[PDB]
């Protein structure tokens, strides 16, 4: 089996993992909508309950499975459980990170246009009216991705757009082509440092933005302005417990896959702990210090949480660099942020891709050239849909990387914890660690963690189940329609890889 060349590479390709889109984007907006500070206190609980003992059971489960040569869910759910049945749901390692990594490298591609055409400088050209500054950003992202204007299914993305696209698979291919110690964790040592660089640059000229409408500061204090009148919505504490699920890509099976390539006898628990660590850091002091103070700065507090509701996308590829436009070099300043943006996500789409060739490697005994070209080929494909057809995006983020990853993380823990048993599994934890786990996590694992995880559940299947049947749009019935599709040809390889074992 392949190994991971160092502890500092490692730590920081499973940094490269957990840091990402989720960070400046996604983390952002959460906070923004659900109160600023309001949003902080169930973040930190959800990181300690559910992160942490989560991170370190994947590292776990990923490292055991790799010993004996494999590297995803499919085969380690039989190896920790004896059934067919753990087979199925191991699936799901698959299913989930293959239909993430479909739209998530496609926003990653967009990252990189945007990178590009910021760099060479072409980009709309702002004259103090709000809606004149950032009407032209708008316009631009659409024309960018094809926006309809109306609500119309069908998605026009420009020709520059979809060769970025060509282009972004082919960097994720020439990294991921030269394995886990060569492409992977040499790209690491690189793109790591250079992202945190930039990330801290532009917080500090984020934070010396300051105008009659506010200032950075005034963000900062929103964000962390303590809130204790948001505590009884249970929506709060679901968001902050799919931030924490996505940003430190649990239940995606890319922590365990990237933990198959850690020696038996090396520690996950000190490495774990830092890779979280260091994701947080990333998040939180990064992460949140720099579009939301940017948006308080220019338009106010009010103004940008009502930007931030918009939509996801509204604030980091729209409000941001209208922004930036209105200040000098503002143009160089949205091109490190797009860079910075690239890096982020090209970092975890690896890590994504890592699974499915993992189990082509391991699986199907597939040379790593051709497990690499073949998972590209699928989700390059597979991403036509995500490009042309308005709403699948959506549709897949909330199947894979909402829901997706919190029953699986419950599954996973499920079966490791309590099917393995958790004598068992909390030794397999600590051996060989340099600092062991608190002895409460242990408890904290076996009752509290897939407990609130199972309530978290059933509040969801409560509330979305009759809204699944009654939906009108029929780009969503046919993104639900071709991902059962990957999920029964995954299930199919999964089959063929049980039969050329006996
Ligand atoms: C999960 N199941 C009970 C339907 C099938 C189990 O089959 P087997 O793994 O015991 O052979
Ligand atoms: C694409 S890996 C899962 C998401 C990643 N942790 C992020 O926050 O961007
Ligand atoms: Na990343
Ligand atoms: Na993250």
């Amino acid at each position: 089996r392949e190994h991971w060349a160092t502890r500092l590479g490692l730590i920081l390709a499973m940094a490269g993992n957990a840091v990402g889109l989720g960070n400046f984007l996604r983390f952002p907006v959460q906070a923004a909508e659900n109160g600023g500070g309001a949003f902080m206190i169930p973040y930190i609980i959800a990181f300690l309950l559910v992160g942490i003992p989560l991170m370190w059971i994947e590292w776990a489960m990923g490292r055991y499975g790799g010993a004996q040569g494999h590297g995803t869910t499919p085969a380690i759910f039989y190896l920790l459980w004896r059934n067919r049945f753990a087979k199925i749901l191991g699936v799901f390692g698959l299913w989930i990170p293959l239909v993430v990594a479909i739209y998530y490298v496609y926003i990653e591609s967009w990252t990189l246009g945007f990178a590009i055409k910021f760099l060479v400088g072409l980009v709309p050209e702002p004259p103090t009216d709000p809606d004149s500054i950032l009407r032209p950003f708008k316009e631009f992202l659409y024309s960018y991705i094809g926006v309809p204007k109306g609500d119309e299914p069908i998605l026009k993305p420009s020709l520059f757009a979809y060769i970025v696209f060509l282009i972004t698979m082919f960097i994720n291919v020439s990294i991921l082509i030269r394995g886990i110690s060569k492409g992977i964790e040499r790209f690491a040592k690189i793109a790591m440092p250079t992202l945190f660089i930039l990330a801290v640059f532009l917080v500090i000229r984020v934070f010396l933005l300051e105008t009659p409408n506010g200032t950075a500061a005034d963000g900062l204090n929103f964000l962390w302005t303590p809130d204790f009148e948001k505590l009884k919505d249970p929506g709060v504490w679901i968001a902050a417990v799919g931030q924490i699920f996505f940003t430190l890509s649990l239940g995606f099976g890319a922590i365990i896959t990237y933990a198959s390539y850690v020696r038996k006898d090396q520690d996950i628990v000190l490495s774990g702990l830092t890779a979280a660590t260091l994701n947080e850091k990333a998040e939180v002091i990064l992460g949140g210090s720099i579009s939301i103070p940017a948006a308080v700065a220019f338009f106010g507090v009010a103004n940008a949480v009502a930007i931030a509701k918009a939509g996801a996308f509204n604030l980091g590829f729209i409000t941001l660099p209208a922004i930036f436009s209105q200040t000098a070099g503002g143009t160089f300043l949205g091109f490190l942020w797009f860079f910075l943006l690239f890096f982020a996500g090209l970092t975890s789409s690896i890590a994504i891709m890592q699974p499915m060739i993992a189990f082509l490697e391991d699986e199907l005994k597939l040379s790593r050239k051709h497990a690499v070209l073949w998972t590209a080929a699928i989700v390059f494909f597979s991403a036509h849909l995500v490009m042309f057809l308005n709403k699948s995006l959506d549709e897949m983020d909330f199947w894979a990387g909402t829901i997706g990853v919190v029953f699986f993380g419950l599954t996973e823990l499920i079966i490791f914890f309590w099917i393995f048993g958790a004598d068992k599994a909390w030794e397999e934890i600590n051996r060989g660690g340099i600092i062991k786990v608190p002895r409460i996590y242990y408890y904290v694992m076996r009752y509290i963690t897939p407990a609130f995880l199972a309530v978290l559940l059933v509040v969801w299947a409560r509330e979305y189940i009759p809204k699944i049947m009654e939906e009108t749009h029929w780009t969503v019935w046919i993104t639900r329609f071709y991902i059962i599709g990957l999920f029964l040809f995954l299930t199919f390889l999964v089959f063929l890889a049980e039969r050329r074992r006996n």
